[PDB]
């Protein structure tokens, strides 16, 4: 069992897949109270009951992103050993991700259940900047909209509780220090099981960025990681009570 009760990263293995879990309070300057993240071989859980919160940088809006991930997270210059990522986007034929989740939170708290990747020009960057892309996939949100503005909608299939459905995904785009693309499901799901192919979101992102002056050759970027977690907070959030459980994780990367 892996148990963390303060910010940090631990590597673990879940049904043979090497992963990293990060009790990530990246934009919190100070807090009081409790946080706990645990992996027991079958499930990863997170719980927070924190108060006296203030952000390091209110311009970043959210306060943290407790998560787990497969691959190399640029910002932490970290990857567990044994991951098949990073690989160039062009080499990915398909990348299936499956997980079951159950999110709970006080009603007022800005929060999402979001997955993400970082597409970078070089294989092991320690930051993203102009020319790089962040792609997020939001399956749930509460009192939180993605950054930038909504530009498009895409119909992309996924399997929900074992049934193939067609989701309608809003695409939000922001041009910051790097390009931010967030796909947000229009019928959010707070608890369930999802399976989907990341290649559909890479394809949509490539089309959306086809006329970009900032992103040069999208298919030559490196797909570095797949992160799964919950962003939370806004610049006004002073306390946060929420938690989640993830189970039934599997992936199939075909390169
Ligand atoms: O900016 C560096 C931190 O990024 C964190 O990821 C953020 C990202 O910057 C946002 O634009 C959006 O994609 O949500 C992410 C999660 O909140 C990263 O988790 C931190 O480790 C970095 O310090
Ligand atoms: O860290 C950036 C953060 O942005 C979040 O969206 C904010 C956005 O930054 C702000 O300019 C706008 O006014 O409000 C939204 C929130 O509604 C975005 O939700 C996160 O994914 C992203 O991490």
């Amino acid at each position: 069992m892996v148990l963390m009760t303060k910010p940090g990263t631990s590597d673990f293995v879940w049904n043979g897949i090497p992963l990293s879990m990060e009790l990530n309070l990246w934009n919190i300057k100070e807090y009081s109270g409790s946080v706990a993240m645990k992996f027991d071989g079958e499930k990863i859980t997170f719980d927070a009951d924190i108060q006296n919160l203030s952000p390091k940088e209110p311009e970043r809006y959210v306060l943290g992103y407790p998560e787990f991930y497969y691959g190399y997270k640029p910002w932490e210059n970290h990857t567990a050993e044994g991951s098949k990522l990073p690989v160039p986007v062009s080499s990915m034929k398909s990348f299936s991700v499956e997980v079951s989740f159950d999110i709970h939170h006080e009603p007022s708290l800005p929060l999402n259940f979001a997955m993400e990747t970082w597409l970078t020009r070089e294989k092991y960057q320690t930051e993203a900047s102009i020319g790089d892309v962040c792609i997020m996939v939001w399956f749930y949100f509460n009192n939180l909209t993605p950054g930038g503005e909504k530009i498009e909608e895409f119909t992309i299939p996924f399997v929900l509780n074992g049934e193939s459905v067609e989701g309608t995904w809003e695409l939000w785009l922001a041009e910051w220090g790097w390009d931010y693309l967030a796909f947000r499901l229009k019928d959010p799901v707070k608890k369930g099981r999802v399976k989907f192919d990341v290649r559909h979101f890479l394809d949509a992102a490539g089309k959306a960025l086809s006329s970009s002056a900032r992103v040069k050759d999208f298919e030559d970027l490196y797909f570095t990681v797949w992160e799964i977690g919950t962003e939370f907070g806004s610049p006004e959030t002073k306390s946060a009570q929420f938690g989640w459980k993830f189970e039934n994780f599997s992936i199939d990367l075909e390169v």
